[PDB]
């Protein structure tokens, strides 16, 4: 299923993003001078199941969760440098049931254990001076598709 | 290469669309009540190498070519009914040197012999009440990529 | 990388099967009357990092690990029924650093935590009356490849 | 549909290779010192609809056709050099209805007009000292599948 997720907006998923589900986020540009760019996986109740904060100017990507009206939990971080590949940087999120797998263009995957057991109903995109394009292409799968030889 | 082609606009390609090149056009929605939607493959000199005019009312897809300041030549048209598949309708164009191959969601491929011997420098998208999303996700290849077993 | 893994034989990998690596195993046939078929991911020192024992009669798929000259540890098994899809049954293994993820044609993914902290140097295939073809087509990736929209 | 086409043998297609059909041939090796290697697309009547003769020692690839007990027609040739890419060279054949498209690893595609109007029922592989592996992996499609971004 294809979606065009615009900045400072979101897309309501046709089906719940649940275990086995794959979200392929791809940008049609890379604005090297952009600022903090955020991507949230929200539940039907608007809880933030997976928060990804891409901070170029702090050289770190922060992962967290929080309930609609709750506080943030502990931050899980990683170096921002050499993760994205211009001109079409991408982010791939896979629900492995007990945790999420987030793969960027470079480096090994980041594993985030689930903190709020609920499936995702929507994907949000927030940033004032986005690091990526608007919209970004999002192809959500019900499961891993057949893979090409390369 | 990923491009986001907004309606009544166009996208300047990073490299010429030439023989062996494949353009994968995908929309995140299908507006049944949509009007006439047009996709053009333009050359550097703005010649319309391949004109794809989708007409729901008139029930046909019309293919043509035309120089920037010239007149349209004969039309090669086909039935519009049962070509697209909602919610993510698609259009794929492949350059085979002497002719273009066009493929939709349903039916067989359509072949259109080249009339203006030039490569494409940009892809246009026009519509008053587009049949598709805005923008449309467009993936351009230099050659046919590795195929999945399914 | 494409390998043809013949039965009761193995294939020496061009590069270590490590975290982020994906192995796409596919058979060109399914022999219903097949017996116990085994696939092993072996380390340079011939340790059996991941043992996949498919048992049609006993109706289960058994996962285990073992040092070259050591004894098997506890078995992590699952029901065999409705896992494969003829005529081209498949098995996919992905290394996630701390555990392996196994996927068949049907059902959800299976996760097996690593027991022997070593990378795989070869992939073995054993069977008296194999359930699959000989050889089996095997595509190994360094990282997850680009995914088709479907 | 997957097939394992062994040298000096063939594979009977589950379905007729006809217009829109794609055959993806991939070798798991490249024997640079190998000799002439042949791949034939045969009809149910054993007519050779598409003959591909890969001649390294003559630096040419020859295309031809002929009926089960008929003579060869005129040869359509091309340079052999820099077409295949080790260690996993490939050949892709696509039926465009009025002609075939043959793409190797490098160079533009070769277009062969059909000479015997019949669909293919089998694919043969002949060579004394093959340039490729045995078997070769063959994934035949009923039509072009969804393409990955790269
Ligand atoms: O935890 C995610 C959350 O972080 C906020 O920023 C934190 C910052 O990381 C921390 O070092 C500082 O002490 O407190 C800030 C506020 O909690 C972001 O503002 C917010 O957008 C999320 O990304
Ligand atoms: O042929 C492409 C061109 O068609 C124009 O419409 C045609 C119409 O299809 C034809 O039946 C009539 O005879 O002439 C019209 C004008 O030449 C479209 O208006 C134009 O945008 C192109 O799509
Ligand atoms: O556990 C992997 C190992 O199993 C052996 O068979 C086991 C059998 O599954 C178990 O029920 C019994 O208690 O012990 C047997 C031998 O330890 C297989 O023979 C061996 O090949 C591996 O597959
Ligand atoms: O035409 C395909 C056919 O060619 C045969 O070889 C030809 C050769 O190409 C030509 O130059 C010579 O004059 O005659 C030979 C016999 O026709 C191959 O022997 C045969 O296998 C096919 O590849």
């Amino acid at each position: 299923m294809l979606y065009h997720l615009f900045v400072n907006n979101q897309v309501k998923l046709q089906n719940d993003f649940k275990p086995e589900s794959v979200a392929a986020i791809r940008s049609s540009a890379f604005n090297s001078k952009g600022g903090t760019t955020v991507f949230n996986f929200l539940s039907a109740g608007e809880n933030i199941l997976l928060h990804i904060s891409i901070r170029p100017g702090e050289n770190v990507i922060v992962f967290n969760s929080r309930l609609k009206n709750g506080a943030w939990g502990p931050e899980e971080r990683i170096p921002y440098a050499e993760k994205f590949r211009p001109p079409n940087p991408s982010i791939t999120v896979i629900d492995h049931g007990d945790r999420f797998q987030i793969r960027f263009d470079y480096g090994t995957s980041i594993y985030y254990n689930k903190r709020i057991k609920e499936n995702a109903a929507a994907i949000a995109y927030n940033a004032e001076n986005s690091l990526f394009s608007s919209p970004v292409t999002v192809d959500v799968h019900g499961l891993l598709p057949p893979l090409p030889p390369a």
